[PDB]
């Protein structure tokens, strides 16, 4: 395409530095003999190592769109460009123009090119993968609706790359954003809007409704959970592993005996918008095929679950906004705050530094662990 | 042994390329002088670096037996074999046969060998340790008895290596498989086997036993836990840190005042098969020696605990089976399912891909956070 | 300073090996021509790569004080010292003394120096960052007051570096040490000290106070939590995002309507020593500025929270003591125990080895998942 063509040009540059004196002006070249051929073999093995490493670490599609320019890949592209153009200029001005008759020096120049390309590959993987390993900072990520918070540890990243790592961990650690679990407090606040220090005294002696409503709601959730467990066990017990039928029709056969209890449990825990009937039938046939217990079937539906269990059009990644005060290409430091705003919520992330820890030693004699039975 | 002998041959190959013209046919060699000696010193430092790195990253026992052939170590062994045999053939056909009189070229050939061996070591650690760092995929691992599930993040691994990482995390994250916590549902299902849409209506209006049995069982567990805490505190209070006695006899002295309450708590939570009396005495003497609180002693027994707290003959690793549809040497991709079957359960693992995330920016003026006290 | 001056000397050593024959004794040097100049260009690019990599991975302040000497950095410093002193001795005894007239060999000697310095940098990052990646051991860390325990996975570290990783994870995973949550058991033990097998029988039939005290305390905590949620919602509802006022004065305006309920909740959960009024006002203005819900404000105060949320003078890192039996520079192995003693508690850490896992395969026909509706 584009980058493959430039990679082909960089890969064929040392070979083109080799092949041109045995093509253009053969009648003048001194015989290299056994000096040149071992250099050719070493060049071939180093080009093979470079091709295998380049395929291993750089033949992959990009994974994110970052706001500003990525600094280190730009530095690597400028370095490779100046490097290859400088070698082509030195080959064209001195070697190819004046027709430098010793072929040994041209082969050694090409071997030095292949060596420096190998060290460019090493510097590339150092700048892109090894500087971020040693944990220098910690990050607190708080979602600004339910308050759920996680800590992470990162090295020397930029604000872009740290935000990308936080967004990687969001779909894995945090539960899915449920807007129906939040209206019960907003309706309560708008009910308080219908009607300072002295009023706060009359509030705490005036029969808290919230405790009894939470207790009654937890009792209803546990009762619906118990009836769901009974219905799913007595529904799974109706099929035998061996009329012969595929697992989709077996799921369709055992589903109408568990359907209404599951619908009532999804309504009582406010999860009815995440699970269609086709999703439940696909997961049911999945658990039927793999040979799973009814609790292994129900574990997807009992809890809230993380963001990436669900359908691909329910979680969304193509609209994230990075609110920050400084430039996002700057590295992390102690005491900065940046916000990852989604369409309805936000992840407030603040960074602290891992402190300077001083260790020392004690020399405890191991025979001092002998003691008595006196009343302590 | 075997691999140490081949490593010794690879390490002594450049030195043998050096030493043979100053042994066999000394009377013909031109004087190298100061050109050769700096190359000898650079060769010695590069061999020292190669030996230290080889000891640092490859002198260790293998950790797993994988079903099919490992692809990357086979590629590295084929690469090293073809490399060393090609250099021995080029040394024997051209240099040693024709007796190439310039010793400088032979020393430069050996230095090129040591350089290419260093880049082979670099390519080895790239293929074995650096390609798996960047998280490309996520994995859902569900145990098919109680439904307990974990998410993990992996890079470009094969199905073998991903299964090995899942089995690493199983002994650390998941609680131990307890078959006695599962018979209460199978007996209930077999009781339902003693005797579709209309029958599901009569079930949900017919006095759920499961909720009241769970509530009564939780009350009994909390009462036995309270009496266990009282017994363990009043048992630990009978010894003083200072008849002088070692911690084993102190554990034997304070154990008969906590033994029956611990036995009743292990029976009520169905953990009596995991903890013998000798295990409890060893852990008791451990917590006595290190100076730990009674709750620090009881935390091993209150919860279920992960798989690797227990005895080595209770968790088992020499029988795992990898059920998969495609070849297990293939890399991970989006939407595949593979099963790790143990002797009594299974880990169903399905792989999803981390999505393409698009970040953008907002430019919020920091003086817009000034606002009013009007009724919202 | 000191290390920057030595790094400048190491960086200027190859350039000083280059520049001295074109300064001291110019009248004798043979013309290098086009052989030397490509070596100069390759030398310049390799020095640039070395400088960028050295800045990327070694220009940072040290993060910890370890008890004994660090082995691998000492090995790297001895290696660099012997390397640079050996090249200066070989340059002074042979090249500079005898005035070696071929400048090509001197330039090749300098290029070999730059190559071996690049491999020294590679060996440095291998010994310091890559050997610890592959998980060989697991670690159980138990805090010896409340019993809270975590498992971690580490590679081939020393006891110093493993203790540093455990202390990194302590401020992130473990909740903060609260000494007021521990006196209720010590007062109970001292009450039992006011007054063996037969006495343990009379205890378990004598009205456990602890269960009813825990149930009543949990009821009081839930009631104070409910009134706190009501007070914080009706306090946040009194401001509108738009007299115009900054968020500090908005926090001061809405704080006296939530203050007493928060004070009662911090007293009932024994957290009144961690949160001053200024900390609550700063966090309140933080959540007001970022636009967070009242539950997002309260999540800092509802739970106990990890160690590093709080003030820098509350958690302490400059007094940790490493109690161990063997030398702390030794590597990890299976079955060792070391203790990290803080001023009032201790982390007992014991190390187990990740077991040798044997995988095999099953070949299940995918058409065997067709089955019947017979009564199981």
């Amino acid at each position: 395409t584009v980058a493959s063509f430039l990679g082909l040009l960089v890969f064929l540059t040392p070979i083109a530095f080799i092949l041109l004196p045995p093509i253009l002006w053969r009648d003048e070249l001194e015989p290299c003999g056994t000096i040149c051929e071992g250099l050719f073999i070493s060049m071939a093995f180093k080009l093979l190592i470079l091709l295998i490493g380049t395929w291993a670490l750089f033949f992959r599609k990009r994974r994110a769109d970052m706001p500003r320019v990525f600094v280190f890949r730009a530095l690597l592209l400028v370095l490779i460009f100046l490097f290859v153009v400088s070698y082509w200029l030195f080959y064209g001005v001195r070697i190819l123009d004046s027709r430098d008759r010793n072929y040994q020096g041209i082969v050694q120049y090409a071997v030095s090119l292949v060596d420096a390309l190998l060290f460019i590959h090493y510097l590339a993987i150092v700048l892109l993968e090894l500087r971020q390993l040693q944990p220098m900072f910690t990050l607190q990520v708080v979602r600004s609706t339910d308050g759920e918070s996680r800590f992470y540890s990162l090295g020397h990243l930029s604000i872009q790359r740290a935000a990308l790592v936080v967004l990687e961990n969001y779909y894995k650690d945090f539960t899915i954003y449920n807007p129906n679990l939040l209206t019960a407090s907003k309706f309560r606040a708008a009910k308080h809007m219908a009607g300072i220090a002295a009023a706060a005294r009359r509030r705490d002696s005036s029969h808290n409704e919230l405790y009894y409503e939470e207790a009654e709601h937890e009792r209803r959730v546990k009762k619906r959970k118990a009836r769901l467990v009974v219905a799913v066990e007595e529904a799974f017990i109706h099929i035998q592993r061996l009329e012969v039928m595929d697992p989709r029709e077996a799921a369709q056969a055992i589903f109408p005996s568990m359907a209404r209890a599951l619908q009532k449990y999804l309504r009582i825990t406010r999860q009815q918008n995440y699970h269609s009937m086709e999703s439940i039938l696909q997961h049911l046939a999945f658990c039927i095929t793999n040979g799973m217990t009814p609790k292994a079937f129900l574990e997807r539906y009992l809890s809230a679950g993380p963001t990436l269990q669900y359908d691909k059009d329910r979680w969304l990644s193509t609209q994230w906004r990075l609110v920050s005060d400084e430039a996002v290409t700057n590295g992390l430091r102690d005491g900065i705050v940046f916000v990852l705003k989604c369409l309805d919520f936000s992840l407030v992330v603040n960074v602290k530094k891992i402190p300077f820890i001083i260790l020392s030693e004690e020399f405890i004699d191991p025979k001092s662990h002998k003691f008595v039975l006196r009343l302590q």
